[PDB]
DNA sequence: TAGGGTTAG
C-alpha cells in the first residue's frame, strides 16, 4: 500500500447534482476506489463544486488521469493530483501549470542531467539552466516545461528530485508578479 | 474547482 496522499485525487468544477454515488460509478471504470466524498457546506449541505477519489494504487489513478477529459453527470470535470492539506498552504500551489522551479542545482550541471531525471513524468518542452545577466554565472536553478500539467503535478507532489547527483528542490512556476504577490 | 468534528501536551 502506497500513501493515501498519492492514492487520491482532487476533482474539481463537478455538477451541482454529482453525489458519492455518480462520482463513484464513473472513477471505478479505471479501478477500485477506497474512499469517494463529495465535498458541501456543513450547513447547505449543498456541494462546494468539487470532492475526492481514492485509488487501491497510484498505477489506477494513473491511468484515470491517462483517461481524461472526464466528463460527469454531463460535465467536463477537472480531476488533479490531490495536494496534502498541509503543501495547500503553499504559495500557489494549486494553480494548473506546465513549468517548474528546480532550485539547488550544482554549477556543473548541464541539460541533458535535467532531461536524465525529469523525462519519466512527461514530454519536455523546455529547459533553462538560469545564468547571471552580463555575469554569464551559473545561479544554481532552473525552469523546465512540460506539455501536461499533470506531469508537474506528479512531481511538485513527490518529497525528492536527484538531479546531477543530488537532491534538488522543485516548485510550481510562478510569474515575476505572483512571486510578489506571494511575499 | 482544495478535504470530511484532520495539526502543539
Amino acid at each position: 500500500k502506497e500513501p493515501e496522499q498519492l492514492r487520491k485525487l482532487f476533482i474539481g468544477g463537478l455538477s451541482f447534482e454529482t453525489t458519492d454515488e455518480s462520482l463513484r460509478s464513473h472513477f471505478e471504470q479505471w479501478g477500485t476506489l477506497t474512499d469517494c466524498v463529495v465535498m458541501r457546506d456543513p450547513n447547505t449541505k449543498r456541494s462546494r463544486g468539487f470532492g475526492f477519489v481514492t485509488y487501491a494504487t497510484v498505477e489506477e489513478v494513473d491511468a484515470a488521469m491517462n483517461a481524461r477529459p472526464h466528463k460527469v453527470d454531463g460535465r467536463v470535470v477537472e480531476p488533479k493530483r490531490a495536494v496534502s492539506r498541509e503543501d495547500s498552504q503553499r504559495p500557489g500551489a494549486h494553480l494548473t501549470v506546465k513549468k517548474i522551479f528546480v532550485g539547488g542545482i550544482k554549477e556543473d550541471t548541464e541539460e541533458h542531467h535535467l532531461r536524465d531525471y525529469f523525462e519519466q513524468y512527461g514530454k519536455i518542452e523546455v529547459i533553462e539552466i538560469m545564468t547571471d545577466r552580463g555575469s554569464g554565472k551559473k545561479r544554481g536553478f532552473a525552469f523546465v516545461t512540460f506539455d501536461d500539467h499533470d506531469s508537474v503535478d506528479k512531481i511538485v507532489i513527490q518529497k525528492y528530485h536527484t538531479v546531477n547527483g543530488h537532491n534538488c528542490e522543485v516548485r510550481k512556476a510562478l510569474s515575476k508578479q505572483e512571486m510578489a504577490s506571494a511575499s
